[PDB]
Formats: structure tokens, C-alpha cells, sequence
């Protein structure tokens, strides 16, 4: 898990809960004097432990917290990798380019990142079938991110998530409906 993910998480926790809470989280779930260098790899268990702690503090379902983080996370990355996201002029293009453009770039920007396997298929009625697969099973982070990407393009979406690794499958299917964006008028 790359430091950049931890950095954006810090920004989120500091904004919602305060720096005092972030320091508690860091002292408890990370070794002494931990500093997350953005480009460096760290143990994903450090992230999961922090996020699980946050969920418990807020009395929220863990996946609802991961989804919220995902939405916050898209803006964090879009602002840290503005050149990558500016390759796309709309939400649908970006989603269709997550694997072959965005995360492909991430392999050139970062040393050996740990990334999901994603494939998007355009459907009729302005829908997208996004297939997700990863041993980390962060499909709800992916949902959040998609909602973040929608917000970035002033678009509105709904997501159905009825095939899932958490209910036994070896992948998730995220069916995205684009309800509105700047190029969508009556239908
Ligand atoms: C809707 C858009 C996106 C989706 C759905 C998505 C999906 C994901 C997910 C779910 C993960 C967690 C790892 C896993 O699941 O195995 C991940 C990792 C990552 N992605 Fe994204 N992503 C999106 C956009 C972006 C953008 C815009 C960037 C930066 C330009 C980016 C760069 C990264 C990085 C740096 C990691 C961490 C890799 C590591 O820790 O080794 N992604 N991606
Ligand atoms: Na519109
Ligand atoms: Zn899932």
C-alpha cells in the first residue's frame, strides 16, 4: 500500500476528527516515528487497522467508511496527479480508462504498485459494467472512487453491486448508471 493512500487518509481524518485523533491512530497502528513517503510501499494491514479503528470510533459500518474514503480519495489523487486525470474530458471516458491509462500510468509513476484488475464495458442506456478483481477486496473503495470521479465531472451516478467477492465470487460487478452529466440532456 503506497504512502500516498495513507497521506490522503490523513487529510481526511484530520479534517473530520482532528490531528489529535490521527496521531492516536498512527501511534497505535504504526511503528514509532512512522512517516508515509508518498511513493513508498507500506503494509496494507496498517491502513486496514487505522480505517477499522475510525469506523469503530464513529460507530459506522466498515464498508461505509471505506466508501466515503474512496470518494474523498479520488479528489486527493486527481489533485496530486492532475496530468493523469486531465487526460479525460468526461466521467465515462475516465472509467473506461482506469485500467489501460490511469493505473497503467501508476506503474510508471510508482515502483511496483499493488493494483486491482479492472475492465469496463459500455452498455446501452448510458450504463457501464465495471468488473473488479483484487486479493485486497477493496470493491467498496472502488465504489467511492467512482462517486468521486462523478463529482469531479459534475456528473450524477448510481451503482449496483450484486456480484461481489464478499458474497463469495472471485470478482465484483459494478453496474454504473450515468444519470446526468454536462452532455446529457433529456436522455
Ligand atoms: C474511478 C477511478 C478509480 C478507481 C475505481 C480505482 C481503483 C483502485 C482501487 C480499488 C485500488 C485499491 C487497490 C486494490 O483494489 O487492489 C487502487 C489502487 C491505487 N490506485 Fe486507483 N482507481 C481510480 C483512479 C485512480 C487515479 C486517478 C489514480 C492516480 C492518478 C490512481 C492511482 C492508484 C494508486 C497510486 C493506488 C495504490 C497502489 C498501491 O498502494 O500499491 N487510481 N485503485
Ligand atoms: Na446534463
Ligand atoms: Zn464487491
Amino acid at each position: 500500500m503506497k504512502g500516498i493512500i495513507f497521506n490522503v487518509l490523513e487529510d481526511m481524518v484530520v479534517a473530520q476528527c482532528g490531528m489529535s485523533v490521527w496521531n492516536e491512530l498512527l501511534e497505535k497502528h504504526a511503528p514509532k516515528d512512522r512517516v508515509y513517503v508518498s511513493a513508498k510501499s507500506y503494509a496494507e494491514s496498517e491502513l486496514f487497522s487505522i480505517v477499522q479503528d475510525v469506523a469503530q470510533r464513529l460507530n459506522m459500518p466498515i464498508q461505509d467508511v471505506v466508501k466515503a474514503f474512496g470518494q474523498f480519495l479520488f479528489n486527493g489523487l486527481a489533485s496530486r496527479h492532475t496530468d493523469v486525470v486531465d487526460k479525460f474530458d468526461d466521467f465515462t471516458s475516465l472509467v473506461m480508462g482506469i485500467h489501460d491509462v490511469i493505473h497503467l500510468e501508476v506503474n510508471k509513476l510508482y515502483h511496483e504498485p499493488s493494483l486491482p484488475h479492472i475492465n469496463g464495458q459500455l452498455l446501452p442506456n448510458n450504463q457501464i459494467a465495471l468488473r473488479y478483481s483484487s486479493p485486497r477486496r477493496l470493491c467498496f473503495c472502488a465504489e467511492g472512487l467512482l462517486f468521486g470521479a462523478a463529482q469531479h465531472f459534475a456528473a450524477a451516478i448510481q451503482i449496483s453491486h450484486d456480484t461481489c467477492m464478499h458474497t463469495g465470487a472471485d470478482h465484483c460487478m459494478l453496474i454504473i448508471e450515468l444519470q446526468n452529466d454536462e452532455n446529457l440532456y433529456f436522455q
